[PDB]
């Protein structure tokens, strides 16, 4: 077995401290584990992100714009939770495929069936105001060339809507597949616990202050380290069994999970951190029909 005592896990990018050079064979390795993980890694991503703006109180009032929400499933846990805490938010849900029914008959959830583009942007900022935005994107298309594409529309997402604060993919094109120099928001990377197995995806969540918006150049020797740094965490870190963690489950995703978890608002008082944890992992489990 391959055990090992942690501290903490790496909540983001830069606390990553080593490197592996990138193996293509990975890319026929078992890629998830779990029914529905998919659905698992955004809720716990999105939950973590959305704690954080109630924490600093940016949350109530405002209205979630999601794009690229279907079928978004998870996406009604994540309602359920801050409507039961009292928050008040408005859902719009926007995507050109069709959402989960369970999303439906909703008075605080609206549903668009649209691809959204810059001008449609423009319509829907419009109509939205004056409501405070927070922005959440998922949009898919990849080649170099769509990841471009996609990462463009997301700054326009923003520089157009004019959030509060914002979470985008992110998913930094290979080296070997480079094609040109980008911007992409600052803000800080989210690791995801539950991505698939060899994924260099994660999570840029940013808050906005101020009517500035900060960019990042993202050149292709980022690129390698990218690939380095993601290479090592999914083959060598995630692959760990945290036996100083006492917890029904001590794998490192599960680890990770803890201490996204930990920060999540309850109603109910319990007597140890520990305890809420399994609360909301067995709830969410539950919700998403994951043994
Ligand atoms: N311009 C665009 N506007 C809206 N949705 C888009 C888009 N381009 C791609 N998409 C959507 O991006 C989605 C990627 S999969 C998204 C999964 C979803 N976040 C969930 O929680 O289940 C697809 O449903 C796709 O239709
Ligand atoms: C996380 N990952 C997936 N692929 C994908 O797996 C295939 C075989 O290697 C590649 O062709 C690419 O799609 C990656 N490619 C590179 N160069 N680097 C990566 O970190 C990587």
């Amino acid at each position: 077995m391959d055990v090992v005592s942690l501290d903490k896990p790496f909540m983001y990018f830069e606390e990553i401290d080593n490197e592996l050079d990138y193996e293509p064979e990975s890319a026929n390795e078992v890629a998830k584990k779990l029914p529905y993980q998919g659905q698992l890694k955004l809720l716990l991503g999105e939950l973590f992100f959305l704690s954080k703006l109630q924490r600093h109180g940016i949350l109530d009032g405002a209205t979630v714009v999601y794009i690229g929400s279907a079928p978004g499933t998870h996406i009604r846990y994540l309602r359920d939770h801050f409507y039961n805490l009292g928050v008040i938010i408005k859902w719009m849900l926007i995507d050109g495929r069709h959402h989960d029914p369970i999303l439906n008959g909703l008075r605080d959830v609206t549903l668009v069936t649209r691809f959204v583009d810059e001008e449609y942007l423009r319509s829907i900022k419009k109509q939205l105001h004056p409501s405070k935005i927070i922005l959440i994107s998922d949009v898919r298309s990849p080649s170099t060339a769509d990841l471009l594409s996609n990462y463009a529309l997301q700054n326009v997402m923003i520089s157009i809507l004019n959030p509060v604060a914002s979470s985008l993919k992110w998913r930094c094109p290979f080296p070997a597949q480079w094609i040109k120099d980008f911007y992409i928001p600052h803000g800080n990377k989210m690791l995801q616990p539950f991505a698939p197995s060899y994924s260099a995806e994660m999570r840029l969540l940013s808050i906005y202050t101020g009517e500035n918006m900060r960019l990042t150049r993202v050149t292709k020797s980022d690129a390698v380290n990218y690939e380095k740094k993601m290479y090592y965490l999914n083959k060598i870190v995630r692959n760990k069994v945290v036996v100083n963690f006492d917890y029904p489950n001590q794998e490192y995703d599960y680890f990770h999970m803890y201490f996204m978890l930990r920060t999540v608002y309850c109603n109910k008082t319990f007597p140890t951190t520990k305890a809420k944890v399994l609360f909301l992992q067995q709830s969410i489990f539950r919700f998403l029909n994951i043994p």
